[PDB]
């Protein structure tokens, strides 16, 4: 499943709904902290769908239980990420991920 360990706190009242789009900046790392994706790096806020799968279970997990305006910390286990396959090239089997996941909005 999904950890989380606050950065900074959020508004504790705008939670994203099923369906709902939220914006975020993100950073994807392994559990080294090696860094294989980031919104920040390419200076663009990163929409989704909560529970709408356009992107890993764990990440859609972990922002559902983020409030606006809060930075968290993921740790995100590989049955919930890519499990034992993992995605060639980019995430080794089994792996287990950590994202630094910032809500900046919901639409």
């Amino acid at each position: 499943g999904v950890e989380i360990e606050t950065i900074s706190p959020g508004d504790g009242r705008t939670f994203p709904k099923k369906g709902q789009t939220v914006v975020v900046h993100y950073t994807g790392m392994l559990q080294n902290g090696k860094k294989f994706d980031s919104s920040r790096d390419r200076n663009k806020p990163f929409k989704f769908r909560i529970g709408k799968q356009e992107v890993i279970k764990g990440f859609e997990e972990g922002a559902a239980q983020m409030s606006l305006g809060q930075r968290a910390k993921l740790t995100i286990t590989p049955d919930v990420a890519y499990g034992a396959t993992g995605h060639p090239g980019v995430i080794p089997p089994n792996a287990t991920l950590i994202f630094d996941v910032e809500l900046l909005n919901l639409e």
